[PDB]
């Protein structure tokens, strides 16, 4: 239906922006296309990602109010899909998960991206089971000609988001994206969400700061990995652990099943 290419079916839906699974009638290759009517901005960066663990971007084409993003596609489906609610998944899995996502986000923030929007839903999976780190609409530039600049725009999804942009005019980027990881992480393992928001007047996010490890999701978190989410989940953001002290880390770097 677009050029050469045919629309067979719906792979996800959105705010404007459905996917659908494209399939090219001469090649036969089937790729991803998102149909939408700051799209120059998401297409900017977009154009930027080269990496094993981020969605690869194609090219677009208009046809009058519709814009289709031609993006590679991830036949294995969502992360969030594969996690078993109050279960999570073998903690072997969630570990190579990790990792993958941890080198899609190293990628993208040295090019000086910020995805902003990390969780499940956005973490899809290609025939092989290996992570790439999906959708754009939210990502900004946080480093450019080498200078910083911080972020005050309130975005992401409320049990993801990082305490500090919910309480600072300003924050830096990359702290952010680390946290949701952390809860990525913390859902991978347990199968549930560890709060609504992290605020003070959330009781579970309360109980994580009195250190109430007894409790739901924490308890059902072997110790290795739950001392890395105790560096992750930390509210200060400057406190919090980095990406290269997380690969450091002892559960990081435990050979599992
Ligand atoms: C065959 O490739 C995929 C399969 C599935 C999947 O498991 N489905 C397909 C949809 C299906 N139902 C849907 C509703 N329909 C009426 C009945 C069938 C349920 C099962 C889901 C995603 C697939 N691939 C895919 N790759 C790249 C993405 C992307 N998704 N989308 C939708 C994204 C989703 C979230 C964030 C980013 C993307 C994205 O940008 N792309 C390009
Ligand atoms: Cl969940």
């Amino acid at each position: 239906f677009v050029e050469d290419w045919d629309l067979v079916q719906t792979l996800g839906e959105g705010s404007f922006g459905e996917v659908q699974l494209a399939v090219n009638r001469v090649t036969e290759e089937a790729v991803a296309v998102k149909i939408v009517d700051n799209i120059k901005k998401e297409i900017c960066i977009l154009k930027m990602l080269n990496h094993e663990n981020v969605i690869k971007f194609y090219g677009h084409r208009r046809e009058g109010n519709i814009q289709y993003l031609f993006m590679e596609l991830a036949s294995g489906g969502s992360l969030f899909d594969r996690i078993e609610p109050d279960i999570g998944m073998p903690e072997p899995d969630a570990q190579r998960f990790f990792h993958q996502l941890m080198a899609g986000v190293v990628y993208l923030h040295g090019i000086g991206i910020t995805h902003r929007d990390i969780k499940p839903h956005n973490l899809l999976l290609d025939e092989r089971d290996n992570l790439k780190i999906a959708d754009y609409s939210l990502a900004t530039v946080f480093r450019y000609n080498n200078r910083e600049r911080l972020l005050n725009k309130m975005c992401g999804t409320l049990p993801y988001v990082a305490p500090e942009l919910l309480k600072r005019r300003e924050f830096h980027a990359e702290p952010v994206d680390v946290w949701s990881c952390g809860i990525v992480l913390t859902a991978m393992l347990a199968g549930e969400l560890p709060w609504d928001q992290p605020s003070d007047s959330c009781q579970e996010y309360s109980d994580w700061k009195e250190k109430k490890t007894y409790l739901n999701p924490w308890k059902k978190i072997d110790s290795a990995p739950l001392a890395l989410l105790h560096k992750i989940l930390v509210e200060n953001p400057s406190a919090r652990i980095t990406i290269p002290d997380i690969k450091k880390d002892r559960w990081y770097n435990k050979p599992l099943k």
